[PDB]
């Protein structure tokens, strides 16, 4: 199995969201090369479809993009917690929903060229509204598949986890029209 | 959009390397309070979904140091200043896979990791391919791709987006044939 073994590591930055480290790696050459590596805790994201066929989403400002975008609910993985608990808490905290099922769908790196961020997508079935930070600014949104598709066309939906989510719903519907 | 816009009140550059720049912005929240924003700057990429005449999706195995793993991905390359990304897509396909193509049309653009990076991927679909070490070259039927997702050999978001595009082709060809 191919490897670029780390022979040196320089910790460049250790912030609230990301760490940056520069790894010095051997090449088959015998020469060395720098590898810039953003380390990130990982994220749970939730595909939550209401009993009304509306997918639940949030709009928020993404400072690296200088724009607000429309995303599925997501939050960071916590150390020593079940990611499925994390998805349940993030669904309820971000969108005030409870669900019956929360089932792991797929996991993937978002930009593995420089980051080790992994997103774990969970599908939530059986949604109902729970009743009862000042620095958090999210906007709760519920869309039909066709509206989500139109939001893609408008680039209001503009990130990898949410594109994947929308495409999944498209597929679930197309295979729901492979039995009618 | 500009909902809940957070104006930069002060930028500090942390790092400027080969692939990533890192900066820290002080920002004004919508409620007037201050907060800090960690921002990786990255060039942005073009990626190609290529389906052969055998109806296989064209992929390449790539070593990904941040993952400590080799994963199976659709061909991709860095944007080039001044060059139409469609032209960049055609070159990247050809030098990564040896395929030329008769059609290269833009499908979708998205930010990979908007929580912290400004990396945008531009995905193009290459149709009508033909061949002109290529050892990392990997061609997969839909069902092998779905099995590669099960083994997590396919494991980044642009490639998953591509397998799902192949899946949607199959579940829509099945409505007309």
């Amino acid at each position: 199995l191919f490897e670029e073994k780390t022979i040196k590591t320089e910790q460049i930055f250790s912030g609230r969201v990301v760490k940056l480290q520069v790894d010095d790696v051997e090449l088959p050459n015998g020469q060395t090369s720098k590898r810039e590596i953003v380390r990130h805790p990982g994220a749970v994201a939730v595909i939550a479809i209401t009993n009304e066929n509306k997918i639940v989403m949030v709009e928020q400002y993404r400072k690296p993009l200088e724009k607000s975008i429309v995303e599925i609910p997501a939050g960071k993985l916590e150390k020593g917690e079940d990611p499925r608990i994390t998805a349940l808490r993030e669904l309820e905290e971000e969108t005030g929903y409870e669900c019956e099922q929360m089932e792991w769908l797929i996991s993937f790196a978002t930009s593995p060229g420089f980051a080790d961020e992994i997103i774990h997508i969970y599908v939530a079935k059986g949604l109902s509204k729970k009743e009862n930070d000042e620095d958090e600014f999210v906007d709760l949104i519920e869309l039909t598949l066709d509206e989500a598709l139109q939001y893609i066309k408008e680039q209001r939906i503009y990130d990898s986890k949410t594109v994947i989510a929308v495409q999944y719903l498209q597929l679930q519907e197309a295979l729901k029209n492979k039995l009618e």
